[PDB]
C-alpha cells in the first residue's frame, strides 16, 4: 500500500522565488537547537537523502526551494523553518521567509489578525519577525526583521581571467555573501544576462570558497559563501540585485538576505542611517522595501538590524508519497546547469 | 466577480524518468468539434496560448515535464482524449505521456483496474492509441501502446553547418515529425556530460530545418513542423540509444516513444526490421522502452509502420494549481538562465 505516508505543501512565490512550505508530514529533523537541525541536514547522509528527494527530479526542479516547517524551540516562536535547495540547506532567506508567514496565515495554522498579524519565525540565525498586513483572510504584504547582519571584509580582490581583477564584499545577512559591483564583469542586471551572470556567479562563487572559509562567530552551522550576488544602482537609485545560486540560476526576487548583506557594506560606507528605506529590485524587476531599523553588534563588530517588505502569492497545494525505481533523486546538467554534474 | 479561476487538479506522474503530469480536475472546455481541430485551436487562439503557458511557466510549471490535458473522447471507441502541453506549443503524440495518462487513470481508478491486463483506449489528434496495461494489486506495472501510423517524410536529408560539416538526418513522422540525427556526427556520445552540448546541437538544428521544410501529416493538418531533433546512437548490445532535445532547450529523460516510432519507420524502410522484431531503446539518462514492429500500413498510399512502445510509469503525487485575482504573475513567465537561450524569444 503506497501513497500512505504524505508531504503536503502549500505552493507560494515571493516576487516571482518559489518557496514550497512544507506544513504536514514532514519528519523528525534530529538536533536540540534549531541551527543542530541546521547541520544535521547538511552533515547527516539521511539529511542529504531527505533534501534530495524533496529537491531533485522528479519531485523538484531547478528553481524554488522546499521550507521545512519545524517545531519552534524558542518559546517566543510561532514556528521554525530551515530552507533546503539543491546545494545545501541554508539557515535563512527573505523570500522565503515571508513565503512561509504566507502559508502559515493562509492556511489556519496561525491566527489571522486584521489589519495586522505579527508572526515570530524561529530559523538558525534567530528569530526572524513577520509583520504581516492582512484583508479578508488574504496576507497582503510582509515586513520582515531580519537577523544581524555584518561585513566580513570589505573590499576584498579575486583575480579572473575574464574580467582581471574583481572587487568584491564579503558580508552576511542571514547567510554569507560575496557581494559584486556587476559594472566590473561588462554585464547588467537584466534578462538577456541571466546565463552569462550565472556563468560568473558560479566561477565566483567556487573560487571565493576555495581561497577562504567563512563562519558565523557565534553559529558554526552557518558557513561557507553561499551566494555571489551581483548589483547595481539603477538610475531612480534602486538597488539591482541578481543573486546566482548553485548549480547554477538567478534569484527571481530581489533577495532579502543578499540586501540585508549589502545593507550592512551601505552602513559601513556612510550610505544609509537608520530609518532610511529603499527599493531593490531584481533581475525580472520584481520589488522590496529594503529599511534600516536600527544598529547591534555581532560578536563585537557593528551591525544593522535590515527590514525587508515584500508579498507572498499561494498558487496551489501538493501532496507528496514519502513512501521508485529512480526515487533518490537526480539531475542533469541541461537544466541544472554544468556545476550540477557533480 | 470571483477571487478564484483556473481551480485544476493534477496527478504527477512519470514515464521512465520524464515527467508527465494528468489533469484529471477542472480542465475547461476546449473549442472544435474533433481532437485535431482542439489541437489547431491550442496552437493559434490567444486563449489556447494563455492556458498553456498559465500551466506550464514559472511558477506552475518548470522546463522540465508536460502537462497532460484529459479531454472528452470524441471518438466512440475511445475511452479518454488527451493533447501535450509543452513550453513550446500543444502537441498531439507522446509515448511517455500516453503512459503517465494510462497509469493515472488506472491507479487513481477513473478507469477501473482489471488485473491482470486493462486495455485502454485513448484519443490523441494523431488517431487512436491502445494502451495495454499490466496490472497488479492496484498498481500499474508496465504499458504497451501500439502507436499511430508511423512513416518516412525523407530519408538521409542533409544540411550544411558551421559545427559539424554536413549533417545527415532523417524526417520521420511517429505520431509528431522528427529530424533524426546520428549523433557519431556531432564527435559526441549520447550520455549525461554531453547533455548541454546535445541540447545547444539540438535547438540549432530544430530551427534550421524548421526555416528550410514546411512539414504536415497528409491527413491532419493541425500536426506541422519538425517538434523535435532526436540524436540517435546504436549501443554495443544492440539497443537505440536516443536523445530527444525539446524547445526552448532540454533533454527527455525517456528513450522517446514519438522518437522511437519515427525512427522505426526508418529502420523498416531501410531493411533492417521486420514485423514480430523488437529492441532496447535507452535514453541519456539510461532508461529503458521496449520497441516492437507490430506490423504494416499504408499512409498517403505509401509505407508505413505500426510500432509498439512498452515502458513503466510511476505515480508519486498530487496537486492543485488555482489563478488568485491578486496574483501579477498569474500569466507565467520564463528566464533563460535554466529555460535555454531560446526562452527569450517566448512572449
Ligand atoms: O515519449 C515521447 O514520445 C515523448 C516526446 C516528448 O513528449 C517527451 N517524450
Amino acid at each position: 500500500m503506497r501513497w500512505k505516508r504524505m508531504m503536503q505543501l502549500l505552493d507560494v512565490h515571493c516576487e516571482g522565488e518559489i518557496g514550497k512550505v512544507a506544513i504536514g508530514g514532514v519528519p523528525k529533523i534530529p538536533g536540540d537547537t534549531v541551527a543542530d537541525q541546521l547541520h544535521w541536514l547538511n552533515t547527516d547522509p539521511k539529511g542529504r537523502e531527505l533534501r534530495h528527494f524533496l529537491v531533485l527530479e522528479p519531485r523538484g526542479a531547478p528553481i524554488g526551494s522546499v521550507n521545512l516547517l519545524l517545531p519552534a524551540k524558542d518559546s517566543r516562536a510561532d514556528a521554525a523553518f530551515i530552507i533546503l535547495q539543491p546545494d545545501q540547506a541554508h539557515a535563512s532567506s527573505g523570500s522565503n521567509s515571508i513565503c512561509v508567514t504566507t502559508a502559515l496565515l493562509e492556511s489556519g495554522m496561525i491566527e489571522m489578525q486584521e489589519p495586522e498579524t505579527v508572526v515570530m519565525l524561529e530559523t538558525a540565525a534567530g528569530l526572524v519577525k513577520a509583520v504581516a498586513q492582512c484583508r479578508d483572510g488574504h496576507c497582503d504584504s510582509v515586513t520582515l526583521t531580519m537577523v544581524p547582519s555584518f561585513v566580513h571584509e570589505l573590499d576584498a580582490q579575486i583575480a579572473t581571467e575574464s574580467w582581471g581583477e574583481i572587487r568584491f564584499d564579503l558580508a552576511y545577512g542571514g547567510v554569507f555573501y560575496a557581494l559584486v559591483d556587476v559594472r566590473q564583469l561588462g554585464l547588467t542586471i537584466e534578462p538577456g544576462n541571466a546565463r552569462r551572470l550565472v556563468e560568473a556567479g558560479m566561477l565566483l562563487k567556487g573560487e571565493i570558497n576555495q581561497r577562504i572559509q567563512v563562519v558565523h562567530p557565534d553559529i558554526p552551522a552557518i558557513s561557507g559563501v553561499a551566494y555571489v550576488m551581483f548589483r547595481d544602482e539603477d538610475p531612480d537609485g534602486a538597488v539591482r540585485t541578481c543573486t546566482t545560486m548553485w548549480p547554477g540560476r538567478v534569484d527571481r526576487s530581489p533577495c532579502g538576505t543578499g540586501n540585508s548583506a549589502n545593507l550592512a557594506t551601505l552602513h559601513a560606507r556612510g550610505r544609509v542611517k537608520p530609518g532610511d528605506s529603499f527599493l531593490s529590485r531584481s533581475i525580472i524587476g520584481s520589488q522590496f522595501t529594503v529599511g534600516l531599523q536600527g544598529l547591534t553588534t555581532v560578536a563585537g563588530r557593528s551591525a544593522v538590524i535590515p527590514t525587508i517588505t515584500g508579498r507572498g502569492f499561494t498558487y496551489g497545494i501538493h501532496q507528496v508519497a514519502l513512501d521508485d525505481p529512480l526515487g533518490g533523486g537526480f539531475v542533469l546538467t541541461d537544466v541544472w546547469g554544468a556545476a550540477a554534474e557533480t
